[PDB]
C-alpha cells in the first residue's frame, strides 16, 4: 500500500504513523488534497478547527467542488470533535455544511479522533483499494392526467380513493364519479374511453 | 419539510428536537432505518457504542447492504465519539469498517455529538432535499382532441416506452383499454414494441399501490 | 343545395322557408340533430326556450357530446333571444354553458332571431359547403431548469431580470449571481458550465 | 383568473363587471382583439350595430383572418341583437357572413344581450381555461451528476429535438455551450441532427423575450 503525500503534509505525524503501519508513504507536489490513496480516491485532511475556520471562509466549498471536479472519490477526514468547543453555537452551520458536501458534492466525511485515527482510516482506504421505485408515482400521475378532465390533484385524489391504477381502471362509473374533481359527466367520459372497442 | 420516523425511535429526543427545528415528524412503520428523508434518502441512527456492538456481531454489514440495495442514498449517522473508551484498542476494526462501509457499499457516515447533532443533520437533509431547483417542473397543455380513439391513443402513449405505433398495436391486440389494463405480464409483452422489460415496468405502474 | 330534415322537424316553418330559398329539403329518419347540411356538418335547432329547459336537464350536454362524437362540425342554432325573459336570472348559467360547449365540445352556437333567421343560416351553410408560440415559454423554463441549482421559480426569475434566454446565457457571473435563488456558488457553477470547452 | 383588456376597451362597462365577477382585469396594449383569455384564446367584442358596419366595409373578414392566423381559438362576441332594426332586409348578408366566419375561418361567435352578457361569457372563458385538468404537470427529479461535461450534455438534451448524440456533435462543433447559444440559424442547423426546421425552433427559444 502506497499513498502519496503532498509536501505541505509530509510534516504531520500521519506519514509516520502510516509507515509504521506497513504503508509506504511517498512525497509528491500533489495538485490537490492531502493524501492520494489511489487515482480516484483523494483525501483532504482537516482538524475540526481547520474545517470550522474554513467553512465560514468559502474556502471549504472552494476546495470542495474543485476536489469533486477531479477525483471520483473525495474523502474529507475530520480529525478531533465534529464540533470543537469554541464553535458550539454555529453548530447547525457545521452539520449543515456536512450534509450539503455529502449530497451536492458526494463528498465523504469521516471523523477520526486524532492522528492515529486518521492514519488508521487512510491505511484502510489503502488496503481496501489495492485489493427510484418512487419514479412510479409520477408515471401513474402522468398517465392518469392523460384522461380528459383529469389534472394532477384529481389524479393523486384517484390514487387516494383507489390506490391501485388497476382498481380505478376496473372501477364503476358508480364509484368513479364521486371522486372530487370528476363529475358524472367526466366520469361517464372516462368509463367510456376505458371501455369503447378499437376501430 | 417532513421526515418519517420509525416507532422504535419515538423513544428518542431526536424526533422532538426535529419538530423544534421546523420539521414535521410523522411516525411510520419503516421497512428499514430510523429516518426517511425522501424517496431516496434513508437514515440509520446509531450511537457509537451500538455502532461498535453491531459491528462485532456481524449484524453490521448485513443491515448496511440491505439499506444500500433499497435506497440510493444511505446515511448512517453515528452518535457520540467514533471510538468509545469502552472500545479502546479496537480502532483498527472500528476504522477499517467505517472505511469498508463507504468504499464497498457507498453508505455515507455523518458522525454527530449528541442527539442534537443527530437532529441537526436530519434537519439539514430534510431541508436540502426539498429545495426547488432539485426538480424540473413541466406543464403540458392538453389536447382538446375530438375522437374517443384518439384519447385512447394519447392515453396509451403516456405509458413508458409506448409510442403511437405500439399504441395502435396494443388496441389491435386487446380491443379495450380496459382489457389491456387488466392483462398479465405475459400477454402484455407479447406485443411487438413492449419487450419483457417494458412489461414489468407497466404492471408495476398498473398495480403498485400509493402512499 | 340539399339538406336533410329529420322527420320530427319536417313540421316547423323552416323547411318551407328553406325550399322557398332554392334549397331542396329532404325528409330523412336522422340518427341525430335537426338538419344535415352535409356529412360532417350537422345542425341542432333550438328555441332559446328549449335551449334553456334543456340545459338544466343534462339533456343539453347528453345531446352535446353525442353530437360531437359523430359529426365533425356541430352547429347549435339558438333561435330567438340568447336569454329569454323568463330565464334572466340563471343568466351566468346559460352563457357559461355556451362557453363550455364551444370549448370542450367545439360546438358552434349561432343565434338567429326567428325561423327566417334559422333558415337563412342553414341555407348559407348549405351553399358554403357544396362549393401555440406560448409553447416557447416552457421550452425556455424547461431548458433553464436543466442547470444545476435551477428550479421553476428561479427560471421565471431569470426570464424576469433577463427576458432573453440569450442575454442570460451571455451574462456575467457579476450580473447572474444576484438573481434571487442563484448564489455566487451556483452562479459560478453556471457561468462555468456555460464556458468550459468540450472534451 | 386574469384577462388582459385592450385600452380602447377601458372605455366599456365590461371590464369592470369582469372585476365584479372575480376576474383580475389587466389593461394591455394588445396587438389584436379586445380581450385575451389565454395564450390561445382571443376575444373580439362587437355590438351588433358595429358587427354589421364592419361587414359592410370589408373591414370585417380582414380582421377575422388576422385573428385566426394568430390564435388557435378566436371568439367574436356579438353584443346586442344579431340583426339591428337599422339593418332589416340585410339579414341574408348578416347571416351568410356569420356562417362564412365559422365555416371558412373557424372563428366562434357568442352572441350576448348586453355588456353583462359579454362579461359573463369572458368570465366563463377565463374560468374554464384556467381549470386544473386542462394541464399535465410533471416533476422530474434532477441528476446529482458529477462532471461538468455531463451537465453540459444533460442541458443540451433539454432543447427540442436534441438527443445525447447531437449533444456531443453540437459541442464537437462549437466547443462552448456559450458559443452555441450565440450561434446563427445557419451555423446551428449545419449540425447533423438539427435540421433547418429545428434551427428556427432553437433560435426562437434562444432569442424570444418574456412576458
Amino acid at each position: 500500500p502506497r499513498v502519496y503525500v503532498d509536501v505541505r503534509e509530509e510534516r504531520s505525524p500521519v506519514p509516520s504513523i502510516l509507515e509504521s503501519l506497513g504503508v509506504q508513504v511517498i512525497p509528491k507536489q500533489l495538485p490537490m488534497g492531502d493524501y492520494l490513496v489511489s487515482d480516484s480516491i483523494i483525501v483532504e485532511r482537516k482538524t475540526s478547527s481547520d474545517f470550522a475556520k474554513s467553512l465560514f471562509d468559502g474556502r471549504l466549498f472552494e476546495q470542495a467542488s474543485r476536489l469533486a471536479e477531479h477525483y471520483e472519490t473525495v474523502f474529507i477526514i475530520v480529525e478531533g470533535p465534529p464540533v470543537p468547543r469554541r464553535y458550539r453555537g454555529r453548530e447547525r452551520s457545521l452539520y449543515a455544511a456536512m450534509a450539503a458536501l455529502q449530497l451536492d458534492y458526494g463528498i465523504r466525511l469521516m471523523n477520526t479522533m486524532d492522528p492515529k485515527g486518521t492514519a488508521l482510516v487512510i491505511e484502510s482506504l489503502a488496503r481496501l483499494s489495492t485489493r427510484r421505485l418512487s419514479d412510479v408515482r409520477e408515471w401513474q400521475l402522468y398517465i392518469l392526467q392523460s384522461f380528459p378532465g383529469i389534472g394532477r390533484r384529481t389524479a393523486e385524489r384517484i390514487l387516494e380513493r383507489f390506490g391501485s391504477l388497476e382498481r380505478f381502471f376496473t372501477a364503476s362509473k358508480a364509484e368513479i364519479s364521486k371522486v372530487e374533481g370528476i363529475g358524472e359527466k367526466r366520469a361517464e367520459e372516462i368509463k367510456k374511453i376505458l371501455m369503447t372497442p378499437y376501430k
